[PDB]
């Protein structure tokens, strides 16, 4: 996260840090708890990932330092990538992680509600992006979860900033005309939370952007509401 500040512990209870153990353990992506056995994250986070066995999901984390060899985690039973996903910039950058065990909810770890189709008209004015990603272009994974309040921009406005891309209605952008605050590498899979009517909604999933926090270069996110049917279908037992 660029231009953000340190989060208060437990302030974003749905935020998880997804680690890979190969070659050695490290933070791979952010993710959001949306069900007792489900994490919603970005598809491009699993590039080169041949098996869910090298993945570890850590919930209720503020500082990466809390994570040690003796720290408990949730194993991943299955990685579900949208069948139309090819790459972040083309859309469909969404994936579900089915955990091997269930998450016991508490003040430090709870699910974030998904947006409703009837809210596609709502005008979220209190949106925040969070993660342990880069604080700059040439940076590295941060210890403390960062947060930044960022205003959403219309898709038409976003399209103007990315003339070489197709900003579809399945994408949503957020950023300041002058830049300064934005998600960055490492924040991928992270949630773009917006508080509406005293309730937090998972509006977007950190997906991509040209650089980080540059002027006239809004961050691009997966428009979650456009995938509620997909999520319902993929999360139903088999
Ligand atoms: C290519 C690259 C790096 O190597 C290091 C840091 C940033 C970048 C980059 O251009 N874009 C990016 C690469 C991977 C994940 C990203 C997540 C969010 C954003 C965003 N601005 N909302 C940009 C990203």
């Amino acid at each position: 996260i660029v231009g953000g500040t340190a989060s208060v512990r437990g302030e974003w209870p749905w935020q998880v840090t997804l680690h890979t153990t190969s070659p050695t353990q490290r933070h791979l992506c952010g993710g959001s708890i949306i069900g007792n056995q489900w994490i919603l994250t970005a598809a491009h986070c699993f590039y080169g990932v041949e098996s869910p066995k090298i993945l570890r999901v850590y919930s209720g984390i503020l500082n990466q330092a809390e994570i040690a060899e003796d720290t408990s985690f949730f194993g991943v039973q299955e990685i579900i990538i949208h069948d139309q996903y090819k790459m972040a910039e083309s859309g469909y950058d969404i994936a579900l992680l089915k955990l091997e065990t269930t998450v016991n909810y508490a003040d430090s770890q709870r699910p974030i509600s998904l947006p409703s189709k009837g809210d596609r008209n709502v005008i979220y004015t209190d949106c925040w992006v969070t993660g342990w990603g880069y604080r700059k272009l040439r940076d590295k994974i941060q210890n403390t979860l960062q947060k930044a309040k960022i205003p959403l921009v219309t898709n038409e406005e976003c399209q103007k900033r990315y003339r070489g891309h197709k900003i579809t209605h399945k994408m949503i952008c957020a950023g300041y005309r002058e830049g300064g605050k934005d998600a960055c590498k490492g924040d991928s899979g992270g949630p773009l939370s917006c508080k509406h009517n005293e309730v937090w909604h998972l509006v977007g999933i950190t997906s991509w952007g040209e650089g980080c926090a540059q002027r006239e270069r809004p961050g691009v996110y997966t428009n979650v509401v456009e995938y509620v049917d997909w999520i319902l279908e993929k999360t139903q037992a088999v």
